[PDB]
């Protein structure tokens, strides 16, 4: 028998399967093809020991340092929620190895906590902010408010979009800010908090099990008649698909349209996830299937398992995804991945995203002398 390449990757399965259940089967669709093709490094083996996190910091570091010490895995991956990558992040910089995180977004992970042994692939707060600001900044409207989960994420979401809409825009004020605890959402007090302040335009940052209860209780109120809407993640299939035909029309949105993604690369992607899982993708099984494609081709580009020649390797290295090449930046360890902008709209009686455009990940990212400044100086 052949060693295994072991990768340690802890993550919420237990709080958010709405994303995570599809990011799995995104993973192990990855892991079964690689195995397949002949595994890594003269025919090794590519296993992943996963954990759960219970959506918690402590947990999330116990369960990477009960990898490490008890199974020997070669790096760790993962994590859903902002403030649980930056202490998975933290640990691995004590211990010397490698986290590639995959769907935690705060840039902090990348610039002000950034270090050496984090890289991290969903296009940031700050990526997806300028996306969103830019197109904010089109709207001939200048009051805005802002609703967000109170915790890493969504106090890195609102800081960016507020930053790049201001810069843009000088005379746009923000006349209010609701910090609704995650998962705690108390709908009724915060909609007419937003409704006194007479916004023109909403920024909304709410995902997963938040998003309908503001959405119901919005249009309930009268939040959204005559308003702009720009909503985080609010396009992705496994935020939008549960609302049915209650799914906001005209939000301005990033998301994930694969059922409209006619590229090659893609579709097979599509089918090939159809295939094994007999489900349609979501955007975490993207997110899933390109964690592990870029981690074997670190591996492989490495020519070994030794912890710092493989943070080394992956500095500006490119790998295959189903929407092209992608990279990961040696000045901030960002890979390239864009994201979907376009608006919502019901189509038979279905959520969806119409007048979309991809935005790579490079097109809005500060230059690479600009990122490296804003990382730790050790
Ligand atoms: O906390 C995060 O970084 C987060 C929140 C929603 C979706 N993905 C990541």
């Amino acid at each position: 028998s052949l060693e295994a390449i072991r990768i340690g990757e802890i993550n919420s399965y237990s709080q958010i399967p709405a994303f995570t259940l599809p990011y799995r089967n995104g993973w192990q669709l990855a892991v079964e093809q690689i195995n397949a093709a002949g595994g890594l490094l003269g025919g090794r083996p590519l296993e992943v020991i996963s954990r759960d996190d219970g959506g918690d910091p402590g947990k999330a570091v116990t369960a990477a340092q009960e990898l490490l010490t008890r199974h020997g895995v070669h790096a760790l991956a993962g994590t859903f929620l902002s403030h649980v990558g930056l202490a998975v992040s933290d640990f691995a910089r004590q211990r010397k190895v490698l986290f590639m995180a995959s769907e935690p977004l705060t840039d902090a992970l990348t610039w002000e906590k950034g270090n050496r042994y984090t890289y991290r692939l969903r296009p940031s707060t700050y990526m997806q902010a300028a996306m969103l600001a830019a197109e904010a900044a089109k709207l001939p409207i200048t009051r805005w408010a802002t609703i967000a989960p109170n915790y890493e994420y969504g106090q890195s979401a609102v800081a960016r979009f507020k930053e790049l809409l201001l810069a843009a825009r000088p005379e746009v004020t923000f006349v209010a800010e609701q910090w609704p605890a995650l998962y705690k959402l108390d709908a009724g007090p915060t909609v007419q908090a937003l409704q006194q302040a007479e916004p023109e335009g909403l920024f909304n940052v709410l995902f997963g099990a938040d998003l309908p209860k503001f959405v119901r209780e919005g249009r309930v109120r009268g939040l959204f008649a005559g308003r702009q809407v720009v909503s985080m993640l609010t396009g992705e299939p496994e935020y939008l698909n549960p609302l049915k035909d209650e799914a906001p029309e005209g939000w301005i949105v990033t998301g994930y349209p694969w059922y409209d993604i006619d590229t090659a690369p893609h579709r097979a992607f599509v089918e090939a996830y159809r295939a094994r899982w007999k489900e349609d993708p979501f955007v975490g099984s993207l997110v899933g299937y390109n964690t592990l494609t870029a981690m074997a081709v670190a591996f492989e580009k490495a020519g070994g398992t030794e912890s710092e020649t493989l943070v080394e390797t992956l500095k500006d290295m490119a790998f295959s995804t189903p929407m092209g090449p992608l990279s990961f930046r040696a000045s901030d360890h960002q890979s390239t991945m864009g994201a979907w902008v376009g608006r919502t709209a019901l189509r038979d009686g279905k959520g969806v995203m119409v007048d979309w455009r991809y935005v790579d990940g490079g097109s809005v990212l500060p230059p690479p002398e600009v990122v490296s400044a804003w990382r730790p100086a050790g």
